């Protein structure tokens, strides 16, 4: 558990893109932990040449336009310098893959590497990267993603904005992207990561839509690191710092952007995962195969099934089952008294029937792998099947719950449905923290309850339901 | 064996390749094959909007050009056309693969794909690729290859030169990229495959190349297939055909472009596969280690290591060894006697001592395969080493052989030498056409000769370097 | 040390000849101090035939015009001229050498003579030498530099380029050496030396480059001397010289071209030295034997040599070793420990380890020498060795120092391993001004804390980096 502060951003944002509504801003600092030098550090020979010292500057792009002034307003160093430092091959940080991984349509960047289209190449995501006003005029087809260079791109270095010169003729050359811009700050939720609000093209847009909105302008998030006391200053200094962060996030408000104040760069990851999490462990893999109902009678554990699955669809769960014998047919049925109050909504419930005969058996695996990898939850009921007129327990159900744990899914095997559940529920128990680590004490008394007899049809449901819960909350 | 035309091609151009004065041109057919649909077949929807049919028209440039002007010169139907054509994911064909392998640092295509440099990226190449004026004024560092896209790139449709508009305008607005082509013309071998010699500014750079250099233009290759008789077409009407084909390959000669004429396609992979084995084989692997030389006596035993890796430099063989006990020393006298008639060139000789005590163990794994990387024939001698004071084979050997087999390179184990290599040899000979298929008589019978302990020193050497020549060359 | 504005020049122009991207513009005035006599001198005649004084003229161009005008456009007289001055046989001066021995693969020359052609021939280079249209479609075989002479070459004094006529018809039949200058200086970083940027077809050439690519030019340097106070000119006339030259240098840089302003001609002798110490100095050759090693235990260290070996590759040297006993194996797993992060860089680690046996000890010196000449710092550790079992100083470490000190190769004995390595120390502390002359406090300390066996790894390590850095650097 992290802030309260970051657990509502994390509850709002999660709820904002599962609706597909939400944008992500990355600015140059999202791509300092992978390797890139900064970019100070290039400046460096820049600001000696001209007889200044970049440590002493604070904006580098009067530096830059400085130099272009001292060589006759040629930038043929600094496009080599840039196309040198971010066309090197760098291994993609856990931000950009858990970015790739959510499910997020627009990308807008003021970096110039290619980080965030590799990360989205690697996701066997298609992404249509714009950073000419000519490409805007062309839509990649069953694109995943569309990602807004608004900077430039490195292997485009001349066209990069990088002085003041491309600042002052950003609003004129640049136009069509201030224009999707402001569209998409007013009618998506961005998130800004790695961006210190001090671009001048970014100041004037978000000034151009608070004109325009005035105090309906729509909420946005950023995420800020808080200010670090540095070895050399002193605590007056650093409480100064403080201070004036604190102002620079009000004003940030004055734009209806809520900050979130970090500890770290870490807590950046930290909620990304989180985010993820909460997307993925929304949809339950509902396993299981019984012929005998363990202790239940088949009648009660048919209506056990039905109402457990009314539960799942209730509390905004996505099924995904594989229709098996015995179980499938009656959490279909829950399914449709849930949903019919109406038509089957193809994301609330996944069937995927086992193809039957020599020929079916052969996918079988990759038909149960490519099933399980839709979910983040798998839940796991009885596990019984009869080959030679004897109940024995199945075996499709183990391979199950190998790829959930292989796939890093939350098992959930209810031990009081006996059977492959009971025995998965054991092997849990054997090593908790393998499974569950750090978890607390009201998940392992809710893990422990889950294999007690004595529980009613409710209370063994409320039971799943609020481990399963706790898991995606 | 192929046609001996296509073996002289092979010979002068892994000649050429092999100095690293070598260009790829690459034309739209070298695509072809790899999925993307023809243009004519995305010209078919424009062409009947315009009134005309794609398969009834030739000049397909002209045929864009009268759509364009049926709708004021407008681009956006194409642009978005080849953006979602040419920008679909396909997996790389063979011929990708092995010009990425090559040491070709110099390519030129007309394709508007990506295929050329995903198959740069997936051998771990830098590749510096350039569709604009601007970017010929900044160069990769570390670069291993360059290409030109000299018609635009995928991403880039608004760019691309697809109509009459584009090749009217091209020598003004890529001029730059007709001074560097012109430069490359004259001063690199190009290879042209999948080109049909029908683009406009190809024909206008080859004749300004030839009206500058009269009979004295550098000679350049071409890969083209034969005519094949159509089933609607008569006998006289594919004898016009190839005529027509004939008069076409002679007025390319007139550029001093030699054309090579194929069977089929496959001819094309099959001629990159040999010049990329014969580049590869022409650095040997001399592995073994000796404390005991089998019947030999110590001396004869190193005068003909001695000899035999005299006769590998003065056969124009690098020679990579991995220093073992007993077998090191000799071959390093050899190339010194070779090469001091002088100072030590890197390439001729790679020495690869391994690091002795636990920590080295530990990569030694890694140190064998990086060494046997380089390499594309191994030579196997001895291979007996010392443990308890007792001659023992050694182990070392059979790991190197195992990896020279999982690289899929030449194995040459010499049976007189005993030991590992004896047991090799007769490893080999076991499954003879596993590891030497469609050998013939003459492979076989040296083969069979390396197991004699008949031959002098000068025989067997002369029996290897034949075996390793014949496979190379 | 230089001015600030060289020293970032020479590390600029290091970079830039350690990629192999960089070229080299040699005017005439690179070539006047061999001994040539000024080419004002030689139309001194010329000028006094037609009435004029050379001395009153600064167009020299425009007098030979007049010449061949009053003799109707004969040249002979010109062209005998030219061939009995510059075909004369001179000594090579250092800046000719230097640049030679620099990895740069491509000169262009103003000049008539052969001076570059000699300073390459010297170096055992072939050197591709290019004056005629017709030579430009023929390259030699294995060449390390090419060089244009794109005024004409000595030995056919018919197509200098002259008078004013011979710039008049350049640009029509010296068009592919335009176009090939063109590319060269978009696509490499030229150094401009000896050149007064007074030649119309220079001037002509960089005015298209500069329309061609706008400010996006790639930056080139210039060497040019400070203009100095004439013995007859007054301090007013001196100083509109000064504004004049300033405004001069001000001009190039519309072409993005940097000039470094020299107080002599010698600092361009002094630059070039640089730039070869620092290309040179960056291979460092390691050295020494132990079997005892002195004070340290072994484990200890086996893990000095290790960091050390794995800080220089990461600190870009290039180690070299002789695969000493006891030395070897541990640089070896630094160099593998720093790279596999991966293959083994041919140029990063060079190993050569001696042959064993008679015949290897009769070539162990010419082996010893070729080893050291492609270092310019040679690091020494240790120097024990194991001959009748008792711990003896070895040799060979003596013999690698004596090649060192004769090849002007840094030397940095770490006296702290002690033997040899002591011993050498010692040996250089006793005349330090004739191994480090004009040696600063700084070095001079590194040099005293190399034989202090106080430190511990990383002390002793990071003493030994930094020296080799300010040695390199
Ligand atoms: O141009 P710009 O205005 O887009 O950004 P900037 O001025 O270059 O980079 C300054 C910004 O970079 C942000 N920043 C620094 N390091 C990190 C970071 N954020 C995340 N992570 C993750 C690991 N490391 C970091 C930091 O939040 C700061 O606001
Ligand atoms: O002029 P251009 O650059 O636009 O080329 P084009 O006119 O589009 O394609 C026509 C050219 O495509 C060539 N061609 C057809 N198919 C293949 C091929 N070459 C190799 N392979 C390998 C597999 N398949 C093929 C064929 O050699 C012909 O010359
Ligand atoms: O024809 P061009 O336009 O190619 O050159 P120019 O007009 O003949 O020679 C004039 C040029 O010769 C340059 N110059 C004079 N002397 C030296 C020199 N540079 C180096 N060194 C080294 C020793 N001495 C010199 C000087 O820098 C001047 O720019
Ligand atoms: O019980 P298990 O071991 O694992 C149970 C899991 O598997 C999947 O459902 C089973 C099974 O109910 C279904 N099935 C239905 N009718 C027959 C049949 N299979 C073989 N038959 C032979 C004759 N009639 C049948 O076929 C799936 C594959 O078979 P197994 O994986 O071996 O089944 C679910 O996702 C369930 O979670
Ligand atoms: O003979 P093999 O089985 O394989 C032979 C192949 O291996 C490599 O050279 C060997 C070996 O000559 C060398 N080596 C030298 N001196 C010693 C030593 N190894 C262990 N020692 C213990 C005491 N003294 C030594 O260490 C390499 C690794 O050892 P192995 O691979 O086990 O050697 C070549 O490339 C050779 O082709
Ligand atoms: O120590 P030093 O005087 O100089 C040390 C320098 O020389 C070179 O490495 C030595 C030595 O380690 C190596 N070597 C390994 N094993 C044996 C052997 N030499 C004779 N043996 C007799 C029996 N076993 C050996 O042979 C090189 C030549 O011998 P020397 O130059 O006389 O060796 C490095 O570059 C080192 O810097």
């Amino acid at each position: 558990k992290m802030n309260p502060i970051v657990e509502l951003f994390i509850k709002d944002f999660t709820k904002e893109v599962m609706e597909e509504n939400a944008a992500i801003f990355a600015g140059a600092g999202l791509s300092m932990s992978v390797g890139y030098v900064s970019w100070a550090k290039l400046l460096e020979p820049i600001a000696q040449e001209i007889g200044l010292d970049v440590n002493k500057e604070n904006d580098l792009v009067s530096l830059a336009q400085y130099y272009c002034n001292e060589n006759q307003g040629n930038r043929g160093r600094i496009n080599q310098i840039i196309l040198d430092e971010f066309s090197r091959k760098v291994d993609l940080t856990e931000n950009h893959k858990i970015l790739a991984r959510l499910p997020i349509h627009t990308y807008w960047t003021t970096a110039y590497d290619r980080l965030i289209e590799k990360a989205l190449e690697e996701e066997n995501k298609i992404a249509d990267v714009k950073y000419t006003v000519k490409q805007l005029a062309t839509t990649k087809v069953k694109r995943d993603a569309v990602v807004y260079k608004m900077h430039g791109d490195v292997e485009h270095p001349s066209e990069a904005v990088l002085i003041k010169d491309d600042y002052e003729k950003y609003s004129i050359k640049m136009d069509p992207y201030i224009k999707a811009l402001s569209g998409d700050l007013v009618s998506k939720t961005f998130l800004f990561v790695g961006f210190s609000f001090t671009d001048p093209n970014l100041d004037y847009i978000l000034s151009r839509v608070r004109s325009a909105y005035e105090r309906d302008q729509r909420r946005h998030y950023c995420l800020i690191k808080k200010e670090e006391r540095r070895p050399d200053e002193l605590e007056a200094d650093f409480e100064y710092r403080v201070r004036k962060q604190e102002l620079f996030i009000s004003d940030l408000s004055r734009f209806n952007i809520k900050t979130i104040v970090l500890n770290n760069y870490n807590e950046i990851t930290e909620i990304l995962q989180r985010i993820e999490n909460n997307i993925k462990t929304k949809t339950v893999f509902l396993s299981g195969s019984a012929v005998e109902y363990n202790h239940w009678e088949t009648e009660h554990a048919e209506q056990f099934i039905h109402q457990l699955s009314k539960e799942l669809i209730r509390k905004d769960f996505n099924i995904v089952s594989g229709f098996g014998l015995g179980v499938g047919s009656f959490v279909i049925n829950g399914v449709l008294e849930e949903l019919y109050m109406g038509t089957i909504d193809d994301d609330r419930l996944i069937l995927r029937p086992f193809p039957q005969g020599k020929k079916g058996e052969e996918q079988w695996d990759k038909y149960r792998r490519d099933m399980i990898t839709r979910t983040g939850v798998s839940i796991f009921l009885y596990g019984n099947k009869i080959d030679k007129g004897q109940v024995v327990k199945a075996k499709g159900v183990q391979s199950e719950f190998n790829i959930s744990f292989e796939q890093n899914n939350y098992v959930v095997p209810v031990g009081a449905t006996g059977y492959i559940a009971k025995d998965l529920w054991n092997k849990v128990n054997e090593e908790f923290e393998t499974y569950y680590p750090g978890a607390d004490a009201r998940m392992k008394k809710l893990f422990g309850e889950l294999n007690n007899e004595a529980l009613s049809i409710e209370e063994l449901i409320n039971t799943i339901i609020e481990f399963v819960e706790i898991l995606s909350n």
